């Protein structure tokens, strides 16, 4: 299934997740769904909370045929390094893009889709990504990062578009 896309200014959004106490059928599922819906809405990546489910769950697919799926559950990030940025969307900040600091490398441990712990060092755009994704875990979203000034005007931009 499909499921809802929550938009700002939802305070649902600023939920911190749980993390997921037994990967299970019920867990799988949600997997399943959030790849649906990542893929109806064109992402190249979703978190749990942004379809209000709050548990550390993370689903990712930077691939440029899209045929490349990434489940973590329950992610860590073990070591980081460098610095880097690009224009960021979100689905939940409809059409609205900003370049944001982050890591240019990072090293996590998660688990699989089994439930399955594995290690990944990722960099280039899969680890803006993913750090774009914990971030949602914890409640934060990249215009967080920008001046208030700009957080209020790309504030009034998603509420005229939700509104047409
Ligand atoms: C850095 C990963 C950005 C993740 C979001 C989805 N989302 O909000 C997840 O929480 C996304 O797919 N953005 C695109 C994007 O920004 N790219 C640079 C591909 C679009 C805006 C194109 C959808
Ligand atoms: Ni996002």
């Amino acid at each position: 299934s499909v499921l809802q896309v929550l938009h700002i200014p939802d305070e649902r959004l600023r939920k911190v997740a749980k993390p997921v106490e037994e990967v299970n059928a019920e867990i799988q599922r949600i997997v399943d769904d959030m790849f649906e819906t990542m893929y109806a809405e064109e992402g190249i990546g979703l978190a749990a909370t942004q379809v209000d489910i709050h548990q550390r769950i993370i689903v990712i697919d930077v691939s440029e045929n899209r045929d490349e799926r990434l489940v973590l559950i329950n992610p860590e990030l073990l070591e980081k390094s460098g610095e880097t940025g690009i224009e960021e969307g979100c689905l939940s900040i409809p059409e609205q893009r900003a370049l944001v600091p982050r890591a240019e490398k990072v090293k996590i441990r998660a688990l699989d889709r089994d439930g399955k712990p594995f290690e990944l060092e990722a960099d280039g755009l899969l680890a803006i990504c993913i750090q774009h994704e914990m971030d949602h875990l914890v409640g934060k979203l990249f215009m967080d990062y920008l001046s208030p000034l700009k957080q209020q005007r790309i504030r009034q931009k998603v509420e005229k578009l939700d509104r047409l």
